[PDB]
């Protein structure tokens, strides 16, 4: 019917599908959505412009939308124990924009965690509006842990006295003390945002700690691992901040909001607030755990921090392989994609880096447990000691054939 | 049997459905679009993060993504005759965004058509990041002849020197001369940025002149009457302009895109350069011109401009009710949805308004004709003569029943 109009499409997509179904999916920020998440956002939602909130919308013809919004925001709210929701932003990083601007001026000062140890691109990028707008200054890890280390934090915070600092990260593997970032932020008169994109299904699933209570303002994707559509989510407990974000929002810096993803969030936060999403959020964490092991046992392979309390790791490959970027094409060969990554004090150039980073969420959600994960991790150790062997590789990829037909993607 | 897991958000969806169905929607902005293009987005691209552009994109595993974007590229650039296409911008605000981060610095001076006369707010509303970061300053119609006139928004241009002058309007129903906004922009010095995000559609059906050999660059959204899924475009012919723009986009304002949206965008764009995509281009300039038509014939209405050649008109309905948006609370009881607007020069304040804005695309997109759209006014007259007379608006709404009944929405 409607595909016959337009076969190019329509077969790029079942390639797509076959490709996803084919692959070992580690890149960490990835994950699997459910068919009813994707049916939310191929609705006629699409269809009706919602300027505005609920209850206070420009155009009439909005009392359902407004249903289906409400629904998300109550959601959002009751699924991470905010009593204020924005669901509105088109991603994370209008989200994060939303929040400088209803916090701190162009010029501000904004402290935020360094690029290569897991800061985000918008926590202050040269090449980023981020970068561009406010002035960034960045922390990092201890040298000798690769642990963030609260004290050195704080001095840091005392000597460049922010308006804001940024917590979240995209490569750190540990346990963040949301806490004692606040009592930072406090003890300089700055605002705290956490950016919990990579770890709000570990928030929402019980296995991290939240950053809700601590966090002035809570950013979060609603995709990676909290298993959503792609967006972004904002939330706060204090209500006049709540105002100026939901005016950063729109007329800030969006139009009308995309109702049929909002929709596909709302469904996304009642997956989340249903039980069986906990075990989800224990086997993200196991199967994270039992691949690093691997590298840990593994004398030509160093984790970075020693292992993870998360869904992902770093390692430094160069012992094996020249650099992450190599090792990122290599076990590309063998059907399992992950990216390349700079690791803390990183010594090479961020076009090669000393590090893969590896995550557990897209496997974990088509099924695979502890056993397949380590399989998967022997897999890439051999592909990597034998990387210019076409022998070896043709059979790890034979053999990843056998793991990915027994796990259908969907 | 997804639907059953969460009831409360499917049956707010079967509501919606249901509401359009039963609805008569004239807002300007609004379309219906295919079973293909809410399909697209609803697929299993929404899990692959596509961060970069093809062919150089951060991840592996991205081929097949990069031949979905690419199709879509190369049928925006077909369909509108650019050299360059970008199809990532979530949204038509973050099209203007990246085209202003581009080609002018912060604080610059820009011009755009004034607020009243039809500028979008992202072309300079203070709430806007537009007005907020440039200094916006507006040009307007002519007061008489409620037209352009091009010598006049050239003697201001020369006064005020701006870097940047955007054309393109949300209410302005006359058909815009490029080339002379062009030659004003040439003779001081200018870029020359067209927001043709409302007439897409009609550039597309060639019911429109063009703007893309004139503007230095032009930014579109891909919904209106474009009729595709909700998100921005970016065109230039110039390839350096294509880089900094590519640059503006990613890292500079975004993430990933949405590459289910990006196929969808790749569907819709396919849908217009069709035939029939000629045909109902003409079957909007007809409807919209019958039902002016209407208003222009009776005494206590006057259309902005006395008509309209594109997609929408403006009405001051002063003579017959207090302001616009008592009109638009009015034509809401009979299931008649458009919005109130300012007109030019508008006298009353902005939440008031003179006008109402009436668009045809979407009574369009169902299948309705001249006959049709000529009752639609004639029913919005009686309403409007009779705002106090429930048991009028009451037999009207039931008459808006047999005509949506026999135009079923899908
Ligand atoms: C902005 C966006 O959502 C980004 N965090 C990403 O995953 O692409
Ligand atoms: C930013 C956005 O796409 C705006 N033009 C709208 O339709 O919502």
């Amino acid at each position: 019917d409607y595909k016959a109009f337009d076969p190019e499409l329509w077969n790029a997509i079942d390639a797509e599908a076959e490709r996803q179904q084919n692959n070992i999916e580690l890149i960490a920020s990835e994950n699997v959505v459910s068919k009813a998440v994707m049916a939310a956002q191929g609705t006629l939602l699409t269809n009706k412009s919602a300027e505005g909130y609920p209850g206070k919308r420009y155009y009439g013809g909005t009392a359902v939308i407004d249903v289906v919004e409400t629904l998300a925001i109550e959601r959002a709210k009751k699924l991470f124990g905010a009593k204020f929701a924005n669901v509105q932003p088109h991603s994370g990083s209008q989200a994060n924009a939303a929040v400088y601007m209803s916090l701190i001026q162009p010029g501000d000062t904004v402290m935020g965690m360094d690029l290569s140890a897991g800061g985000h691109l918008t926590h202050g990028a040269p090449v980023s509006f981020s970068g561009k707008t406010y002035n960034f200054v960045s922390y990092n890890v201890d040298k000798e842990s690769e642990l963030l280390d609260y004290d050195a934090i704080l001095a840091q915070a005392k000597e460049v006295r922010p308006k804001l600092i940024v917590a979240g990260a995209s490569a750190y593997s540990r346990i963040i003390d949301f806490a004692k970032f606040r009592e930072i932020a406090d003890a300089v008169g700055a605002y705290l945002m956490v950016d919990m994109a990579h770890i709000a299904g570990l928030v929402a699933s019980g296995h991290h700690p939240s950053p809700v209570p601590y966090a002035h303002v809570t950013t979060t994707t609603t995709h990676k691992t909290l298993r959503g559509p792609r967006g972004g989510l904002i939330l706060t407990d204090d209500e006049d901040i709540a105002k100026k974000l939901n005016s950063a929002v729109f007329p800030g810096l969006q139009g009308g909001p995309l109702e049929h993803v909002i929709a596909a969030k709302a469904v996304a936060l009642k997956e989340a607030l249903d039980p069986a999403f906990k075990e989800y959020g224990e086997n993200v964490i196991k199967n994270a755990a039992a691949m690093a092991d691997v590298f840990n046992q593994h004398p030509d392979f160093r984790v970075i921090s020693g292992g993870t309390n998360n869904h992902l790791f770093l390692v430094d490959v160069t012992k094996v392989v020249e650099n992450g970027k190599v090792a990122q094409n290599v076990l590309e060969e063998v059907n399992i994609t992950l990216n390349k990554n700079s690791i803390p004090y990183e010594q090479l150039s961020p076009f090669k880096t000393s590090g893969i980073r590896v995550g557990s969420p897209a496997i974990t959600s088509r099924g695979m447990g502890e056993a397949e994960s380590r399989q998967i991790a022997e897999w890439m150790v051999e592909a990597l000691e034998n990387h210019d062997k076409p022998e070896v590789l043709e059979r790890i990829r034979g053999d990843v054939k056998v793991l990915t037909d027994a796990f259908p993607l969907y």
